[PDB]
């Protein structure tokens, strides 16, 4: 019922060094189903809302797609294959609109589809995903920097927030469940 796959980087925009995961999707995938892959990549809990904003190719003109209310296309409709291609390979995804959480989505192939892979796939990543309210990447860094110290006043409340296990460069894309 598809054919070919297309090949995505996520990046979450402003922290360095870059957190991000390759994953493949399907070729006639919905935004709706981008938003999952994105929020399985991630980690994340569907806990708050999400937009994207891309060019249109057919009109020039940058369209934000999201969820369905009744100047913003719908999500459930809008086809990932109406609006990538390899000279419109970029959007951009806003989740939680307090934290501000920003992933860039770049195309970067398109290929047919592998006999008995099942798909989405993540295929590579690099760092921990920041966890849900966090603070946005500003609140998140911050963490990281009492992490690095822990003699720092609020060393202790940082590693009760994040938990004792957590490891800010830990990513594994076989942990990923679509």
């Amino acid at each position: 019922t598809f054919e070919k796959v297309y090949h995505l980087k996520l990046s979450i925009k402003g922290i360095t060094p870059q957190i991000w995961r390759r994953i493949q999707v399907p070729e006639n995938y919905t935004f709706l189903d981008l938003h999952k892959a994105i929020q399985a990549v991630m980690d994340w809990e569907d806990y708050h809302l999400h937009e994207f904003e891309m060019v249109n190719p057919k009109t020039g003109m940058l369209d934000k797609i999201g969820a369905e209310g009744d100047p913003l296309v719908s999500e459930k409709k809008a086809k990932l294959s109406d609006y990538f291609t390899l000279e419109n390979k970029e959007a951009l995804y806003t989740y939680d609109f307090g934290d501000n959480w920003q992933v860039k989505v770049r195309l970067e192939k398109i290929l047919p589809r592998k006999e008995g892979v099942e798909y989405p796939i993540c295929t590579a990543g690099k760092r921990a995903a920041v966890p849900e309210d966090s603070g946005g990447v500003w609140g998140y860094e911050e963490m990281l920097e009492v992490l690095k110290d822990s003699e720092h006043e609020e060393y202790e409340d940082t590693v009760l927030w994040l938990g004792d296990d957590f490891d800010p460069e830990y990513f594994d894309p076989k942990d990923v469940s679509f």
